């Protein structure tokens, strides 16, 4: 590979809380190049067809600054149309963060993830991702702290990657180039428990078989348990309650 | 399930071909009480980056009438913004259609493949796949007949079929209800020869085993293969040539 | 004419009814090539200013796949702005559904109609008001059927023809050829009574006299009757009671 | 009638041109109350589909200041969506233009006619079609008398005005209380020869008959030529040639 | 300077009230070629975030017909995006009007300003303030004739005019040329008082001093008084109640 | 004031240089809790209007995630509208770093300047300039290093800061809760060598004098030189000739 790593080997990684002072939780995580600052806000309020229910929200807005894999990546403002690929990805962090949550403990209030990529290499979604779980957890362990909420309603870890067949070689967290240059290429959203989320395989003008896709997911789950173990020493967890640890940044040994 | 259907059953299905007279190539296709008419219309000329490389190009347009579902499906005209799910779903048509396809050999113009939901009850993006394939091809093998192209650079069926898991219940083909009511759903892409083309599989607050998902994937690669089979009837093909059948319509026995 | 046809001839005339099985009423529509699916939905709802006062309301959504003319005719989702042409037409179906019905007798909801173009040559909008009516009819009918409404408040049928002046020809029901080539233009809405519900007539960079338009609007309220008489056939009606007949599918003898 | 006016008597009518100072062409038009600032001005350009055929062209834009009929009509820029009824009337005022010029005369160049409704009590459209009129001669003049083109291609007046049926009355230019109260309204567009370039009757909620739209054609063409009377005393022309009179301001005798 | 104007000297100014019937309040206000229609209409009613606080608002329009400068200005409808230049100077003008009015004393209701360009020459902006003023007070008035209010609640005159460094040269009231030609350029709103409400200096390529911008304005505050002395002799006012003059209009003797 | 800070006190400010990887410039700039990333990238081509007149250019993207305030400030994508507000403060900074810059020497390329706003709590724009030269100087001695142009054609720093009159006391860089009690508030944009590029001072329904500008204006140049001096840590100059001083990071002594 480009950079001298394995074929199952993740880029170095790095998870930093508290990264900002305003928001509930929030973090800067990063694969290798590929950076993304994470945010939690809690908004005392609940969309409009959830009024009442006794339950919870949480919502995510995904952006890429205009510097993506070195390029131009001119926002919805000063450009004009809204392309609704960025829509694609909120819905996924959307979904990870919910699945993640008894939103049923939260309150009538919702937790307005924001994900942004201020740089760019491959894999800007699945750090995001797995960039924003640390931040919801953070965010309702503060609410806890806070007496907000009884309790720390959180389910589980969540974390995801990318992972692609290039040359026909099976490689985990794939950096743009590599991407761009694969045949099929693959995300993978992950739980600690070892269960999945969601998974999305296309074939880039390629087919693919279902042996490929089992080696391509085997790859994933190892490279999400990796990721999961580097935000396991964010917390201190013990029958359902959640506190942070001490460490303020943890990273991968590479 | 309510409709007496088997848990590996696909609802009653119905290809017509040639049902519009001016595009290329048009079929109106039926999963059950799900409709959409799919057309093939050819234009001249290439996306802009495509100029000169000696290749055509295939895109697709999704769009849902709105009487989906027996609700409301305002578009995007008399209504205002432009979600970014419809964008999702023709990103995906679009790559199942190139991939069938040898575009170097279609010469340096786009097929422009329309899917039209008329009525929608689940698994609408899955049958305006399977629709658009017949569609495509019969506008290769059309204008092969113009003599416009030499020969009909198809490289082998697509379809595509819904799976998902309802009250821990494994079902093929999945209902309106049937998937609003799901733990976990998915959406598969396959092609004549059994290989995969796109997979997505994505959990609704429950999460799912790489177990499930081979069980929900081996499902739908047998719907993929019957509908496949579906297809087959529709032309005659040998050594790469393709030819349509007589056949102007087929269906399942169901 | 290029067809055939005589000049006081419409096209061959197509109208089925219960096209789809969701809507309330639907029917696939066709003058000569140009096919029009038109659906009536109802809505349970009220347009925000009509809220109170006891009637309720008629509004149409007009779109043009891309295929019109056999050319290219691509939405408002994927491709940008939003011309104000879709809405005049949308506006004109509208007004030609209301003033049909005795709103008063309806309740407080709407009935939303649908018109999908599929295939274009001429005469599209005023296909859509013929083909619209009978679905907007057979919808009301459904509602009384149902127990919803207590009356079939319908007034009288609807039906609309284009007309033209081209090459100093007066001529009934203009193809997309025979359209573009003319002088002068008109589109007539007319009722079962012989009574007229709306007329428009444009001078193409070429004007004309009060007789010509007369003339024009002699042979347009003929091929009304003609449309009208065929519509009739769907119906079985007495004393202001309308039932549907047996027929599912009525053309013109051509 | 609410302000003592005949039924076949037009409100007060004035035309002022020169009204401003930059446009080739421009004046303030007034019925009644309804007033229209009309200026047409010359871009050395034509829209792209038209350059090299040796003609020229003319467009308008229509915009109606948020104070119309004494309520409010806030634009298009600090409020959003874009309506199709603006749109719908600079169509009309494009074609009356249109017809009313020989464009092959004109050169490769546009006039751009812009009218801007500073005050709106019914008749709007209208006043701005005969006003635009007024505006595209001058500008076409002041082409001439700048050597830009051989001569002034104008082929004849062009005016306009409105009619209706209101509690069975047929009514002359109406006002906006007694076009809100009208059962049938029209807009009619003549020439000076008494030919027609346009008409729109609409039945609103009512149906008319062939009879009723003659009796208003009619009266609105008698409409049409005391306007296109007043227009006259605007210019001195001979045999083709035209040249503006002495004349700054015209208004009816009322 | 190109029109023999003295560089401490203000164009030929012209105010004229009642311009238009309808608005509470409106004029016709000119700076040379600079001419800008402002009108003031009462909406009964406030923004939602102002309901029960017991206070009135004032909130303006800005929109610069197509002949700008003798080029074009195509607006926000049959053009596209919307620019926030537009809102830039509505957000001006707005706090320009609120500075000048207790809005305590204005009730419940709004005060809606429409400034409309209809020639530019440089300075649309500054005349725009200087003549919203005017239709702003001539409003409150025309209300408090009306018995919908107990007083004038107007706190002072507001005006307002542009200034710069062209070739070193400090020039006051610049027109287009002189402004495209500016190394600075300002805008300056000021009171009857000889107080500020509003100040911006551009350096357009160039920076200046704290002591050239002193120069700039004194230069401007001069321009401001002149332009407020002409206000003046539109009211009569005494104790903080404010009545119309005699005059219709007022001019500069230049 | 709220945090004892004097009244001519800038918060605590820390600017850090390579923050980023990929952009030929970057930094993350801090006024207290207001925190701005900013980029300065470099794209080989010239906006169409500057084509061949063998010059640069240098423009602006300004953005504020959802987080701004501790409140929420949705972007332009999933939200809406475009506001011209943003519109105002991208033009700002564009002409502030264009000021610094010998555009004449930079080639026909542009320097694409992205300010990101990951916290806010007043100031942000000025904290946004102020660290948008440091990205832009940054970047033309990367492209100097990198033999891409000649010199560093960079002609002084430039900073910015924000005051205002709050109590009728005069204070220097407002927080967000000094800023919206303010009476009256200002930014100012300054130089190097203690010249002005830009001075916008706006009443809140307040009026100041000439004299209360000049306080203001003299504050602000003293907190302009305080910022300055602080960027001039992180360059070596001599005769025009920019490198970057060892120092990746400079705060202040607060």
């Amino acid at each position: 590979r480009s950079d001298g790593r394995k074929e199952d080997q993740l880029r170095p990684v790095s998870i930093q809380r508290d990264f900002l002072e305003y928001p509930e939780g929030s973090c800067l995580i990063s694969f290798g190049k590929t950076k993304v600052i994470c945010t939690a806000s809690v908004i005392e309020n609940v969309p409009n067809w959830l009024k009442g229910k006794g339950q919870g929200w949480i919502t995510a807005e995904y952006s890429m600054l205009p510097r993506a894999t070195q390029q131009r990546t001119i926002r919805e403002s000063v450009q004009g149309r809204i392309g609704g690929r960025t829509h694609e990805i909120q819905r996924m962090i959307g979904r990870a963060m919910r699945t993640a949550v008894e939103l049923t403990k939260i309150g009538e209030r919702t937790i307005w993830v924001d994900c942004d990529v201020i740089q760019a290499d491959g894999g800007a979604r699945t750090a995001a991702i797995t960039g924003a779980f640390v931040a919801v957890a953070d965010a309702i362990i503060k609410l806890h702290k806070e007496g907000i909420i009884e309790e720390t309603p959180i389910k589980d870890f969540v974390a995801a990657v990318s992972v692609g067949i290039v040359n026909d070689r099976i490689l985990l967290d794939l950096n743009f180039e590599e991407d761009s240059a694969a045949q099929v290429d693959m995300n993978v959203v992950g739980t600690g428990s070892g269960r999945l989320s969601e998974v999305h395989t296309m074939g880039e003008e390629y087919s693919f078989t279902k042996d490929e896709l089992i080696k391509m997911l085997d790859l994933a789950q190892k490279g999400i348990n990796e990721l999961i173990e580097l935000q396991k020493k964010l917390y201190v967890i013990q029958d359902g309650k959640w506190e942070r640890s001490e460490l303020k940044e943890v990273s991968s040994t590479t």
